[PDB]
């Protein structure tokens, strides 16, 4: 449901750039084996700004059916206008889908009551929980914790993916809502970190190529031993940072073609090929985490 | 026309959200009487988020119709996926439309080779003239001077609106260019000094309030009168901050509605209605510029 | 010694800007009483900039005679040029003092080699506990994990009070150095959430005014029971804020003043007298946390 | 002199780290050859941070001494508690200097109204010519344009050195003071811009080694030649930034090594001798100049 290991899943592609259903099939049943807690389809990792609306959806379908109810799966929801997120979300209502994962609009720089406004209208056309997101370095928005204590009182906005990577606003939301809102860190270098101060798992790039040494490092520290938790953290540190050497998906998307995961690693304008030095310095986090 | 003071202009909407014609049609009369060099269709101020890809190539052919020749009309053509934004593109070739305004893509943040690429696609597939748009505020990337001189060698791209506020991009950037590239500011309250640093014109938000002023300002900077022009740029500060003291374009769409240029000052979600407080500073800003 | 809720010390003054002994006793008895783990004497918060050497010395010489050895001393020593730290550090040897407080060189902004070889030298001259402090925000300098692992290595180099305010550092040190190193938060608003990712205490500016909710905080948190714990760190959240309101410490000496523990709130140019406004906020501040 | 190029002179040391005679008299000799406007003696760049105050005061007399006259000498005369610029200044007070140069405050992190009494005070109680300086990456505050325009109604506050690199600086300052206050950059990469901008000079560490050239840039820049300026920009560019490879004035005492114009580069901790790589880079900065 929404603790543990979350895998931000990639969408594979082929050379021509559309969903590769062999290679997401062999990703999905990769998770499935690795204990991964459920995966979001099409959030930022898994591109959503450079597919359409129906292209998204097609792909949350077979990533829900390739699960065949295994691994329950999110879906990535949001849009920068709060009539076309609306329209995406009734598009998953009554499909399999467990929930969705929504940031918060990008680009026109809403107020709080605008971010306000904006998902109570999502949420009230779907009974689909709700995963907020924030994640302002790539939004320019940023969704304080005043404004997700107002939110997290709608029934069906039950969660935050928080990717400021700024560990103050774990406690400051958990002061303002009830217990059962769920924090799920979005920054993986913070993540174990996250989870020590109050968090309930991660949505995670790093789960892509990592999966069942971050499904153990979210079970250890849901069971408070963060101390052994860590040990499987350090080894992983340099893929927490180094897949973000070149843009995300790109990192993430080489690692899992030379991991034997996916086919190809195709990405669509405006992300580009991994550079010869990007393939380097992935190549050394995947080695220094045991992968390769 | 690609210099002196061009208009961001409003998308007017009646209190459904869709475009208002009477409204439109009004404005344009106005910047065509008060010497606005040009109008930019579905940019940022025209809530280019907002609207869907059919919306927005209407209220384009809406503004070149009731323009009827007498103004130049530029259309806002950017997307954060490549081929979004060329096709449309696609559109408005033929339309009668004299150029793009393309700005970077937002949310996913390419890398400097990924924005190359990108707006070397779009201005391959199009003869209309191209201005790249940066706002890294906005987008979450930052085009570099050295990528726009990159740019610069394609043959149809033609200028930047550069919306960091940062001065010192003039000449970084008009060292990597020809003399015959154009730099526009893309924020109001250094516009003047972007000018006075060797800048062309100025892409306007205040424009669409005090257009005569805006055109007069931008006419004295090109001719060197910088001491006269400061003295219009003085008077419109206020407005120049308080235009963003809720964001783009909630004030500037209800002080068109309160010196009577549109019907109503609404707006789409997730922008929501002026606060009382915004309404008090607006009014304040307009009446030190003299228009009300 | 180097655990537990440690004060940041104000130097109380009389009208004319010398220390007032009567105040700095009063003081000294009230954190013997609270349960004070430790008193820091002419740090920051004790006007360390305004203070002359010689009056600085007199200073911590008199705290450590106040003290009587009923709580340990530690001294503020930093200096922005080494042969000045020096000089300092070395006025305190053999003087009764437990260790010392040296802030990173500040406004010449030295490299990481520099600031190595800064306190590296520091440490040569003195058999005295060395305790590291990082305050970017006033120093323009910041001593990152790696060069605090570097120093760690120094025998009597045993700590860091980290005052970024960002988490990530505890564990990022905390990996670097030896399970025997300290470390302090700086920044009492984060504090409790430092000390829950494996923070020793705080040198707290808070527990000039709150010492023994501080005192009792931080045993909570060094028992593991923290939700205890925030329950007083919410009712100090407020003070933990407003005490900078306006800059430290003229608010904490204001309200060292209201609550009847110091006999004015004198301070030295270039900090000025509390305003009217950051009077009623400290004072709501204090009346929420019960002090008042 | 307060106008053109200033030179922010090194205060070249001997081995052991004390005022070299025999280089300053080589750099006085060269700045009046070069047609540099005035020497600030003891500013940043000439190590003030590690000098005491009887070594500083040496130096002033030493730079006066050997100017003989030929050109005016502003001394250095910040400090972080106000009785101490205070007393600085009073020792300068009929030494022969045109003028003092004063930061704000560095650590302590005054509010707006301790700046304006600082400076003040200071300006109080000596009749020599004041100039402000701005540097918040230092000193981690910001002398904002509104109290630069309250201190400039002060008789002898008659400039400010606006170190910030924010352009858009120049022109909030130049319209709340009157015409005859200097602004004066003090951000060598930015300096060019800033005087086309309304600036009447600058406070330069790249006029050390390069000072006939900035004599003449900022000559062009006052006649209103800019773009003849700028070609002279254009070969200082990557000197202006390479300067600050390493703390300034690591960089720049190597050069001036290197040309031959002082003995050795030795600097006090906490600065450091150069790395091999700032060597080679400082060195191609140099040839690109002309001046190797
Ligand atoms: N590329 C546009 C539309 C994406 C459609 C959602 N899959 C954006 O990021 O909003
Ligand atoms: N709301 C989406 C699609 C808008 C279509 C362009 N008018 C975005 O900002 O990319
Ligand atoms: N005010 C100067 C000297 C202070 C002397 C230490 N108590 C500085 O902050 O370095
Ligand atoms: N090193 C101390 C005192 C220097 C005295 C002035 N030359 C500071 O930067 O304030
Ligand atoms: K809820
Ligand atoms: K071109
Ligand atoms: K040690
Ligand atoms: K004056």
């Amino acid at each position: 449901m929404f603790t543990g290991s979350i895998v931000a899943i990639v969408t594979p592609m082929d050379e021509k750039g559309n969903v590769c259903r062999a290679s997401l099939k062999k990703l999905i049943d990769y998770h499935v084996a690795s204990g991964t807690s459920a995966i979001v389809s099409v959030g930022t990792t898994g591109e959503f700004a450079t597919l359409n609306h129906d292209e998204h959806a097609d792909v949350v379908m077979m990533t829900l059916d390739l699960a065949d109810g295994r691994i329950p799966v999110i879906a990535g929801t949001g849009a920068n206008a709060t009539a076309e997120a609306i329209s995406l979300t009734q598009r998953f209502n009554d499909s399999g889908i467990v929930g969705c994962l929504t940031v918060t609009p990008y680009y026109n720089r809403p107020s709080q009551e605008g971010l306000y406004q904006h998902f109570k209208a999502i949420a009230e056309h779907t009974d689909l929980p709700q995963i907020l997101y924030n994640v302002p370095s790539r939004t320019g928005c940023d969704l304080l914790p005043e404004t997700v204590g107002r939110l997290a009182k709608v029934k069906n906005i039950i969660g935050i993916k928080e990717a400021t990577g700024n560990l103050t606003r774990v406690n400051q939301i958990k002061e303002l809502v009830s217990d059962d809102f769920v924090l799920l860190s979005g920054d993986d270098a913070s993540a174990l970190d996250f989870m020590q101060l109050g968090g309930h798992g991660v949505i995670s790039v790093t789960a892509n190529v990592a999966a069942r040494d971050m499904a153990q490092m979210c079970k250890l520290a849901a069971e408070g031993h963060f101390a052994e938790a860590r040990v499987i953290n350090q080894r992983l540190m340099p893929l927490h940072n180094k897949l973000f050497v070149e843009p995300n998906p790109i990192p993430v998307k080489w690692a899992c073609k030379e991991l034997g995961l996916v086919a190809t690693d195709t990405l669509r304008l405006p992300m580009t090929p991994i550079t010869d030095s990007g393939r380097e310095t992935v190549r050394a986090a995947l080695k220094h985490a045991g992968l390769l």
